[PDB]
C-alpha cells in the first residue's frame, strides 16, 4: 500500500559477534511491538535469514530491513552479520544505522566480533549503543553476568562510546520469541521474557535520539543495494542522508564508473509502501529507470545531478590497530594496497607514505596519502576503516581531498 507518516523515522539495527543472537532479537522485536501495535507485520527468524546461502552455512549473510513501530516511533532495523567473513555487509549495514543495538551472549561475553563491530559502527558514523545481553536463560550465576556487563561497557568506553551509561538489557531473545508464537497477542506485562524486549524498546525510544536531518541540502543517498524487481525494474536501496526525492526527479549515480551517469527516478518506497516523497534518514528503494543492475551497484551514491564530484586521491589522519585489536601484527610500506570502506562503499586504495616515512607500526598515529583505484563520493571530515586480508587494520578520517 502506501506510507503514511504519523511519527518520527529513526534508523536501528543489530550488530555483535557471531550467534549471540542478533537475528533471534530482530524477530523478536517485530512480534512483540506487532501486538501492540496492527500496522506491525511479524517477521519469523526464518523471514530475516531466507537468503539459500544462509540456510546453507547457517549464518546471517546479507544485511536483512525490518519495519516497526513503536507508540513514539516508527523504525527501520538493519540486522547484519556477525561472522568475520562478512564484515563488509555488517559496515554497510551499520552505515544506515542512527543508533545501534549491540547484542552480547551472557554466556560467552565479548567476543572479537563484539570489539570489530563496536569499532567500525564508530567508522561509518553509528553515534549511539544500546546492549542487550542476551541468552540469559541460559546464565543463572548472576556474578558472570555482572562481568559480562562490566567487560562489554569497558569495551564501548575504549572505542570513545559512553559506556558507563548505555542501557544494558538483560533479556532472552528466542523466549520472547517462544511467547509470541504460542500468544501473538501476549500484551506488555503478561510476561517475563516479552517485558525485557519492551525493556529493549523502550530505551531505543528514549536513548537514541531522532537525528538532525537536513532535506533542504541536496539529495544525496549512499546505495546499500541493488536488485531486479520482476516487471518492474532496477531498485537500488539506501537511507537517505539529505534532501529529498520525488519520482520524476532527475538524479546522477556517482562513483566506481569512469563515468557518471544520470537517469529518472521512476519510484519510491519505504518498506514496500509507496512514498509520496522519500526525505533524509529514510530508508527506500528507488526505482531507477534505464539502468541495469549491472549499471548501478553498492557503493555508489545517487545525487542531485551536479552536486557531488567523486574522488580518488586524498590526504588522511589514520590510526593503524594494535593486534591486542585485532590488527596487523607487523607494520606496512607505500604501495600497501588494503581496502577502504566509506559508508557503504568499499574500494582498493593504495597508501603512498610520505618521502622520509619508510614504515608505519601498528598502533601508531599517522597521515598518509591515499589512491582509490576507483573514483568514490568522498568529503572532508568522513571518517573511514582500512581492512585487508579479512581484518580490520585502520580506522581513518579524510583530512583533505587532493583528486
Ligand atoms: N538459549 C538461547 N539461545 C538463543 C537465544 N537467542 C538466540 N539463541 C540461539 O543462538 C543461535 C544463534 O541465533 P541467531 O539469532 O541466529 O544469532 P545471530 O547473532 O543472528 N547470528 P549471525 O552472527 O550469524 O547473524 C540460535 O541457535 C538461537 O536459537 C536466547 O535468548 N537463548
Ligand atoms: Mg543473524
Ligand atoms: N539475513
Amino acid at each position: 500500500g502506501e506510507f503514511v507518516r504519523t511519527k518520527p523515522h529513526v534508523n536501528v539495527g543489530t550488530i555483535g559477534h557471531v550467534d549471540h543472537g542478533k537475528t533471534t532479537l530482530t524477530a523478536a522485536l517485530t512480534y512483540v511491538a506487532a501486538a501492540e501495535n496492527p500496522n506491525v507485520e511479524v517477521k519469523d527468524y526464518g523471514d530475516i535469514d531466507k537468503a539459500p546461502e544462509e540456510r546453507a552455512r547457517g549464518i546471517t549473510i546479507n544485511t536483512a530491513h525490518v519495519e516497526y513501530e513503536t507508540a513514539k516511533r516508527h523504525y527501520s532495523h538493519v540486522d547484519c552479520p556477525g561472522h568475520a567473513d562478512y564484515i563488509k555487509n555488517m559496515i554497510t549495514g551499520a552505515a544506515q544505522m542512527d543508533g545501534a543495538i549491540l547484542v552480547v551472549s551472557a554466556a560467552d561475553g565479548p567476543m572479537p566480533q563484539t570489539r570489530e563491530h563496536i569499532l567500525l559502527a564508530r567508522q561509518v558514523g553509528v553515534p549511539y549503543i544500546v546492549v542487550f545481553m542476551n541468552k540469559v536463560d541460559m546464565v543463572d550465576d548472576p556474578e558472570l553476568l555482572d562481568l559480562v556487563e562490566m567487560e562489554v561497557r569497558d569495551l564501548l568506553n575504549q572505542y570513545e562510546f559512553p559506556g558507563d551509561e548505555v542501557p544494558v538489557i538483560r533479556g532472552s531473545a528466542l523466549l520472547a520469541l517462544e511467547q509470541m508464537h504460542r500468544n501473538p497477542k501476549t500484551r506488555r506485562g503478561e510476561n517475563e521474557w516479552v517485558d525485557k524486549i519492551w525493556e529493549l524498546l523502550d530505551a531505543i525510544d528514549e536513548y537514541i535520539p531522532t537525528p538532525v536531518r537536513d532535506v533542504d541540502k541536496p539529495f544525496l543517498m549512499p546505495v546499500e543495494d541493488v536488485f531486479t524487481i520482476t516487471g518492474r525494474g532496477t531498485v537500488a536501496t539506501g537511507r537517505i542522508e539529505r534532501g529529498k526525492v520525488k519520482v520524476g526527479d532527475e538524479v546522477e549515480i556517482v562513483g566506481l564508473a569512469p563515468e557518471t551517469r544520470k537517469t529518472v527516478v521512476t519510484g519510491v518506497e519505504m518498506h514496500r509502501k509507496t512514498l509520496q516523497e522519500g526525505i533524509a534518514g529514510d530508508n527506500v528503494g528507488v526505482l531507477l529507470r534505464g539502468v541495469s543492475r549491472e549499471e548501478v551497484e553498492r557503493g555508489q551514491v545517487l545525487a542531485k545531478p551536479g552536486s557531488i564530484t567523486p574522488h580518488t586521491k586524498f590526504e588522511a589522519s589514520v590510526y593503524v590497530l594494535k593486534k591486542e585489536e585485532g590488527g596487523r601484527h607487523t607494520g606496512f610500506f607505500s604501495g600497501y594496497r588494503p581496502q577502504f570502506y566509506f559508508r557503504t562503499t568499499d574500494v582498493t586504495g593504495v597508501v603512498q607514505l610520505p618521502p622520509g616515512v619508510e614504515m608505519v607500526m601498528p598502533g601508531d598515529n599517522v597521515t598518509f596519502t591515499v589512491e582509490l583505484i576507483k573514483p568514490v563520493a568522498l568529503e572532508e571530515g568522513l571518517r573511514f576503516a582500512i581492512r585487508e586480508g579479512g581484518r580490520t587494520v585502520g580506522a581513518g578520517v579524510v583530512t583533505k581531498i587532493l583528486e
